[PDB]
DNA sequence: ACGCAGGTCCTGGAAGCTAA
DNA sequence: TTTAGCTTCCAGGACCTGCG
């Protein structure tokens, strides 16, 4: 009997996580950047965005040393040092390291 | 041309914490 | 002391972009 959203009927760990999810249906962004004025849905997104203004890149690759202000961009980059390409085109067989690029490569097949 | 990869921010579960 | 509900943190992903 986890807290269930009345709109989309999905459930969450506690009532505070549901209240945070309520904003995905309303579009409310209550965390505003003081520098540029852009607003964000979560405080952790605002803290990440502020590091862009200040040039703070604490996330660095242990293999090549490339630095990132965004922890997900660093996590996404470090995978490239493994060379894995787990996404294969169903039409031509071209393999991609990222699903975003196969999505784009399926468009060129759609327009043939 | 188009594969490649970084920029940016949204979403939610995990974990840590406060206060009822 | 307990623990519901709060804040923080982290992993993943969507969408965009410019480069070689
Ligand atoms: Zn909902
Ligand atoms: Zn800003
Ligand atoms: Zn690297
Ligand atoms: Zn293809």
């Amino acid at each position: 009997s986890l807290p269930e959203c009345s709109h989309c009927h999905r459930k969450f760990m506690d009532v505070s996580q549901l209240k945070k999810h309520l904003r995905t249906h309303t579009g409310e962004k209550p965390f505003t950047c003081e520098i540029c004025g852009k607003s964000f849905t979560a405080k952790s997104s605002l803290q990440t965005h502020i590091r862009i203004h200040r040039g703070e890149k604490p996330y660095s690759c242990s293999i090549c040393g490339k630095c990132f202000s965004d922890s997900s961009a660093k996590r996404r980059h470090c995978i490239l040092h493994t060379g894995k390409k787990p996404f294969s085109c169903p039409e031509c067989g071209l393999q991609f390291a990222r699903l975003d690029n196969l999505k784009a490569h399926l468009k060129i097949h759609s327009k043939e």
